[PDB]
Order: C-alpha cells, then structure tokens, then sequence
C-alpha cells in the first residue's frame, strides 16, 4: 500500500482506491493503474517534473529503499493478477528490482520529488505508473 498527497489530492493505486476515493472522485485511468480522489487537508508530497531515469523506491516487502534506474514511461503488456486482467498499462517505468502485489503504492523519487508508484512486477521486475505528466496535481 501507499498514496500520493499534494494540494487537495490523494493519488493512490487503482486497485487500492477506496469507497471514499471513488465517492471523491477527481480522475482515474484504468490502462494506468491510477486513481486520484479529493481531500480536505492540505497534502505535503512535492511531484518531481523532470525526465530522470534513476531514482529511489520503497520495497514493503524487503522493508528497504533501492537505487534503481527505470524505462521512460511507455505502454507495457503486464501478464495477469488479482486486480486486472493481461492488458496493456499505459504510463508504466520498469526496473530490475524485487516488487510483490502489496509493495504497489511504495514510491519512487528523484531530487526533483515523486516519480511515481509501485502498480506491476514479478520476474525479477519492478513496474512504476509514473505521475510526471500529471501537471494539474501542482496547482
Ligand atoms: C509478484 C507478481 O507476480 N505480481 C505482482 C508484483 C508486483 C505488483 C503487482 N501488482 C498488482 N498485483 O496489481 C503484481
Ligand atoms: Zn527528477
């Protein structure tokens, strides 16, 4: 688990969104893996705006930080889990490093800030929905 906070958004892993997400809808896009919700309080998360390839994520089930370098995000086949079918997800990074399905929401920065969130992995990989693009989650 784990969630994005800046402004008034919450940005959390789709298939993590709760009730109170959904009922607070701001935007979703299932091909990422993605949700954002509405909050009340004032979230404390800086979004990196870079194109950096290398960076830091938290591994829950390693209980660690790993230096990783990432693919620019692309659409990716990702084989099957509990949460989706085989599809393509769109937005996606991958690095070699260990992921399992309750690592997704660990993230990943740079010394710009949040690159993104732990959404796919297995076979030695790791998969990241990048959050850079979303330029409307800084204002
Ligand atoms: C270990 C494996 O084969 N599956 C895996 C690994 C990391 C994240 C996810 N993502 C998800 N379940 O939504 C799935
Ligand atoms: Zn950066």
């Amino acid at each position: 688990s784990g969630a994005i906070y800046v402004g008034n958004y919450r940005v959390v892993n789709r298939h993590l969104a709760t009730h109170n997400d959904w009922a607070n809808l701001v935007w979703e896009d299932s091909s990422r893996d993605l949700l954002v919700s509405s909050t009340t309080a004032q979230g404390c998360d800086t979004i990196a705006r870079c194109d950096c390839q290398t960076g830091v994520y938290y591994c829950s089930s390693r209980r660690k930080h790993y230096p990783v370098s990432f693919s620019k995000p692309s659409l990716i086949f990702v084989e099957a889990s509990e949460y989706y079918p085989a599809r393509y997800q769109s937005h996606l990074m991958l690095a070699v490093g260990h992921s399992e399905p309750g690592d997704c929401g660990g993230i990943l920065r740079c010394q710009h800030g949040v690159v993104g969130i732990v959404s796919t992995g297995g076979n030695g990989l790791v998969g990241f929905a990048d959050v850079r693009d979303l330029l409307w989650l800084d204002e």
